[PDB]
């Protein structure tokens, strides 16, 4: 009870200043508890949809229904804010692996609308997460409406429980083949757009894979595994909305929330 009124206790805290709301989810795979804050509220996903979307192409190339290899080709009309990697692929296409390693590692927001065209979209996406037991999330649009984050809109949103729930069984469970889930741990753990958040909070020497979201109405947002040295696996998501301070403090509150979450 301790760790969980202590852990819970600083969220109110940071929360307070804020001017948000701010969910947070920690799974010890130890033991399988959860705590945190506001685990069963609702938080707009923003791109941390990513990883389900990567979970779903994995989970459909584990039984034959796609292809890493497979080329994609697009057009420019294609091209949304926000797509550092597809921007430079116009002419040439990209392949499926390509596309799920530049919406992971690079949150290229044009990569992810082309996964989600591969598998049924948004309902495509939700279905999956009603496959891992999850009754919560719901995405509803494409990059970059997805980001709008409406006060109370229910489109486009995930609970701290739910994300956690559904990103322990795709790395570490066994929603994914042992070869995917590995890819998947691969690509989170090459994230770039990371460093202002979980990473810069936990101690140096714990391994992070992680996805980051950030959107409208002070949205920001991490979800991570994180390694530490000689103890059990933990997944820690966090979810900032509503926030009214400026973006550099959410970052900051994220970073520590992991600080919290080690300590
Ligand atoms: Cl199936
Ligand atoms: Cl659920």
């Amino acid at each position: 009870s301790n760790a969980a009124d202590a852990l819970a206790d600083m969220c109110a805290r940071l929360e307070a200043g804020s001017g948000g709301r701010l969910g947070v989810g920690v799974l010890d795979t130890a033991s399988g508890r959860m705590i945190g804050h506001r685990l069963d509220d609702r938080f707009p996903m923003c791109s941390t949809f990513k990883v389900l979307a990567a979970g779903l192409v994995l989970a459909r190339v584990d039984r034959k229904q796609e292809n890493l290899d497979r080329r994609v080709s697009y057009a420019k009309s294609d091209l949304v804010t926000y797509s550092p990697a597809t921007e430079k692929h116009v002419e040439d296409g990209m392949t499926i692996a390509e596309l799920c390693e530049a919406a992971i590692t690079l949150s290229d927001n044009t990569a992810a609308n082309l996964l989600l065209a591969s598998f049924g979209g948004p309902a495509g996406l939700t279905a999956f997460a009603r496959s891992l037991g999850d009754e919560t999330t719901r995405l509803d649009r494409i990059e970059t409406e997805l980001n709008e984050a409406l006060a109370g809109d229910p489109r486009d949103t995930t609970s701290p429980r739910a994300m956690a729930q559904d990103l322990r069984a795709l790395t570490l469970g066994d929603a994914l083949s042992p070869a995917s889930r590995a890819q998947l741990i691969t690509w989170l753990k090459a994230n770039t757009t990371g460093g202002t958040r979980l990473r810069a909070g936990v101690p140096p020497g714990w391994t992070v894979g992680d996805k980051t979201g950030t959107g409208g109405r002070g949205t920001a947002n991490d979800i991570a595994v994180l390694w530490p040295l000689q103890r059990a696996p933990l997944i820690v998501t966090v979810y900032l909305t509503g926030a009214t301070v400026v973006r550099d403090q959410q970052n900051k509150i994220i970073a520590d929330v992991g600080a919290a979450v080690a300590g």
